[PDB]
């Protein structure tokens, strides 16, 4: 039995940028008040985890990364009321404290307790539950799912259906919910509209799924890797374009294709140039562009504000605009009720021990989501 | 007595940037098919007219500027159905053709027949109705209201109430409707919200009027000219701040004053730096910022897209988002029913012949709106 005890388990530690993960024994402290210790069952490889490796997304190192996952509660600290030992759960990389001005706002979801704006790499109490070779190891986004066991704050975990298939619903922890919500909740895609989706990875395919669910008439996928096109069409793209195939800039191509600009565009890559292209390709008077891709650390884009003065709307969001703890259990219930599909996003299933091979698949352009199984 | 004839009249011709207007005789051709010739009664001096002088807003020279006005139809060309001789009218610097994809869209107002995005300085048929010293003179935004007579396309004029006071309702042709609609229609300011308004000229005061009409609890005016604060408070500002008074950047000041950022911000100046500051000061998760000011020609701003990724919305608009021909007569009717006030915007009245004194008053910081009478 493990409750109240330190657990020694396997985790993938990132000791420094631009190095493979190190799969080795860590010590996981028991949960303190209002904390939850979770036995991991499955975790996805999101491009944002790779951003930690590449230094695109700055967070304190050394670190246990991973934020898209599902598992089973091993133990709860004093005062926890929302989960119990044995519950299936999804860690929430965007917390929902329920008390801050954002949590109380009808349209806010980026809870002020988040660790994304100004990353500390700790629990809410400013300390770590992880050690490795006698050194403290940082948390990542209050989740740290590349470990057989993690500890999260109560505001960073949701209880989900006991009959949930965790090797699929882990994607509701990041990529599916982000993309789908970016379409249905943040953009509010309309029936009969034309959409353009820049980036056809796991998150961009989930944007397509949402645009199709919202009734878009046309969904134009845009990627420099034409190997991504077939799956984009399977989940709802009506046509795909590779910017490398054209002499003109792709904003001009998309404006022409849409007879004067698209209704909704999405940047789902993480490049400054594609954020400006995606804004420019939406109709100048009434178009909406949503930034989903995480930009490179501390870099500014350049744009002409006449793009906005004519009437465009530009916005971004974390986690598809979903209030995380309210939404994740409902999304899982909706998946159980066959309201959407997750299998199209899953190209590879590997044991956790093959994490580096999973990242190599993403980096090579050869995967959408790899699910790692513990 | 002038129908079908060239009219010789006085106009204010701008021959050169950064020079006084020349009040001199022009020839005004009669209206062609679907054109309307208007005897001007009153015209306001909007900062955008000054932008033509300063080269902030590029349009071909020589030009008859003026776009905020009211007058009486002198004659109509063949096929005109929406106005008749003797009707009171407001020229529409944003047309409403009723046929393009923007005019058909429920939100859109920036009709594709506009002359603002890529100014040519002509009528819709690519020609000019004005001659001066035997030389063709450009139009401005299809209106050219700094003339005793102008000719406009039918899609650029609205019939208004016969009992309208033209020396007041000319402001519905630009500055009032722009500011008021930017608050009520484009931002959709909510009851109990906190708003920040950058720039307290005629347009920014109109934004304040709209925020107060929408029920905002706090309306923070921001201007480097503290002489602007008294009138801002009269029309609904709850407090005013001068960035020059503070050691810290004003986005930090406003974030602190609003206990974490404002609900709605407005840039009503025309500076790249204040567009970014106004975005930054709205709450990072659910804030909305609206660009109203006209930026300097062809210049790009620099910004960090993490400001949007957290959840901010950034938009801009022309003419307050109003569909011009539908909306102007209704706004006049509402004014006549005392639903809003225009007198707080009018600080000076001059004859048209004193147009250069009117521009001196604007440039010195003294005026809000000067109304010129023909
Ligand atoms: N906002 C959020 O909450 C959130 C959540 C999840 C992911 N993200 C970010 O979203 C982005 C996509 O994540 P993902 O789907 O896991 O990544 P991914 O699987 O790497 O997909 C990115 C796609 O972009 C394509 N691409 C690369 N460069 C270009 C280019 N110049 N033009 C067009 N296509 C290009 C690329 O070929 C790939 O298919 C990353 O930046 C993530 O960090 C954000
Ligand atoms: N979008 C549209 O349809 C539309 C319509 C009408 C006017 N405009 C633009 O809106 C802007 C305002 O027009 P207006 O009200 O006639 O002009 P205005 O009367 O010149 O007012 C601008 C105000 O900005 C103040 N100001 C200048 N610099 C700063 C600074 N750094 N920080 C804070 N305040 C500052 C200034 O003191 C003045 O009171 C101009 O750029 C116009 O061209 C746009
Ligand atoms: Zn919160
Ligand atoms: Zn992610
Ligand atoms: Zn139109
Ligand atoms: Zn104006």
């Amino acid at each position: 039995s493990t409750a109240g005890k330190v657990i020694k388990c396997k985790a993938a530690v990132l000791w420094e940028e631009k190095k493979p993960f190190s799969i080795e024994e860590v010590e996981v402290a028991p949960p303190k008040a209002h904390e939850v210790r979770i036995k991991m069952v499955a975790t996805g490889i999101c491009r944002s985890d790779d951003h930690v490796v590449s230094g695109t997304l700055v967070t304190p190192l050394p670190v246990i990364a991973g934020h898209e996952a599902a598992g089973i509660v091993e133990s709860i600290g004093e005062g926890v009321t929302t989960v119990r030992p044995g519950d299936k759960v999804i860690p929430l990389f965007t917390p929902q404290c329920g008390k801050c001005r954002v949590c109380k706002h009808p349209e806010g979801n980026f809870c002020l307790k988040n660790d994304l704006s100004m990353p500390r790499g700790t629990m809410q109490d400013g300390t770590s539950r992880f050690t490795c070779r006698g050194k403290p190891i940082h948390h990542f986004l209050g989740t740290s799912t590349f470990s057989q066991y993690t500890v999260v704050d109560e505001i960073s975990v949701a209880k989900i259906d006991a009959a949930s298939p965790l090797e699929k619903v882990c994607l509701i922890g990041c990529g599916f919910s982000t993309g789908y919500g970016s379409a249905v909740k943040v953009a509010k895609v309309t029936q009969g509209s034309t959409c353009a989706v820049f980036g056809l990875g796991g998150v961009g395919l989930s944007v397509i799924m949402g645009c199709k669910a919202a009734g878009a008439a046309r969904i134009i996928g845009v990627d420099i890797n034409k190997d991504k096109f077939a799956k984009a069409k399977e989940v709802g793209a009506t046509e795909c374009v590779n910017p490398q195939d054209y002499k003109k800039p792709i904003q001009e191509v998309l404006t022409e294709m849409s007879n004067g600009g698209v209704d909704f565009s999405f940047e789902v890559i993480g490049r400054l140039d594609t954020m400006v292209t995606a804004l420019s390709c939406c109709q100048e008077a009434y178009g909406v562009s949503v930034i989903v891709g995480v930009p490179p650390d501390s870099q500014n884009l350049s744009m002409n504000p006449m793009l906005l003065l004519s009437g465009r709307t530009w916005k971004g969001a974390i986690f598809g605009g979903f209030k995380s703890k309210d939404s994740v259990p409902k999304l899982v219930a909706d998946f159980m009720a066959k309201k959407f599909a997750l299998d199209p996003l899953i190209t590879h299933v590997l044991p956790f021990e093959k994490i580096n091979e999973g990242f190599d698949l993403l980096r090579s352009g050869e995967s959408i989501r790899t699910i790692l199984t513990f």
